[PDB]
């Protein structure tokens, strides 16, 4: 449990002081558990946050494994994983500590490995809606890996890059975009 | 020059260290500058960094004009475009940047005021693409400038989620994307 305290401790840690701002010093104390130990466990404060980030990701393949049960064909969860990873990054915290993160270790192919890794399991979420959406012929892709990282990259930058606007407006974009993308794979 | 040998340094600062990782002493340091010098032409250090920008944006903006003619219709200027932008030496560099220091300075108001401005130029070169293609006979799109919006960030995603992996397969994958969105738009 020890394990999970740090990781517990950490998370918070880096949503009230950020990234860089938070030490092991502060990790370790708040933790009541000891440098030799988080050493044993992570070895570096990159990895201690990547981990973190798995686990973020871990629950979020879970949030959404059950948010889809309200969408009966593919063209719908296409629609709506699109929308939710829009709407649910708004009031997301940790999303600071790593845009902090992310734009640091990011010329560091070392971290930027454990990274995409990651990446990909983001990325396989269509890889899914895709392949399905193939075999319930709702469509007929043929490189759904393609395909798929094309559309992660696409709303991933919807999603970043538009933050100027009112989210009632984000949100009509991101619609229409998945309607354009959608309507041009038949 | 001075004032023409800060904005040099702070450009490759900024691409390199970050928004904050590089901070004012830093510039005028390495840019053999008075802390004063940035005063009466660069108001603020954000200020220093907004205006690189629409530097940038204008270098890209013209070095695209000048290769443009090498796509005959503006359906081929669409993926050139696209294809260019991961190429490009030109304001998609410091798109980190960007995100870093939006979300640095999203809870002020000199942001959207000239985030839009400098938001109009950039997708304002899909805006005559599109428009000229209704004229064209190549397309018909009655809401251009939203779907300017959207085909800019989506494209923004592809170049900056994926600086990386070979320079080849970017433009693979920006080439099959270009190709499902025109799509869907006929
Ligand atoms: C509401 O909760 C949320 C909401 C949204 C979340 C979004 C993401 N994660 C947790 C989330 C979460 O965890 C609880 C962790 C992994 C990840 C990788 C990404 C990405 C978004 C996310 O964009 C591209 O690469």
């Amino acid at each position: 449990n020890l394990k999970d305290k740090i990781l517990g401790v950490a998370k918070e840690l880096f949503i009230k002081n950020g990234y860089n701002a938070t030490t092991t010093g502060e990790i370790v104390k708040l933790s009541e558990s000891s440098k030799g130990n988080l050493y044993y466990h992570f070895k570096t404060k990159e990895n201690l946050f990547l981990e973190i980030l798995n686990i973020e990701e871990s629950k979020w393949q879970e949030q959404w494994k059950k948010e889809q049960i309200k969408a009966k064909t593919n063209r719908e969860k296409f629609y709506l994983y699109n929308e939710l990873s829009l709407t649910t990054e708004y009031y997301y915290p940790l999303q600071n500590a790593i845009i902090e993160f992310y734009t640091e270790y990011y010329k560091t192919n070392s971290i930027n490995e454990k990274m995409n890794k990651l990446e990909n399991k983001y990325i396989d979420a269509y890889h899914v809606i895709f392949k399905e959406g193939n075999l319930n012929g709702e469509w007929s892709i043929n490189d759904v890996n393609a395909v798929s990282k094309i559309a992660a990259n696409a709303v991933n930058g919807i999603v970043t890059f538009t933050h100027e606007q009112n989210i009632n407006e984000r949100i009509k974009l991101m619609n229409k975009f998945s309607q354009i993308f959608l309507n041009g794979l038949s």
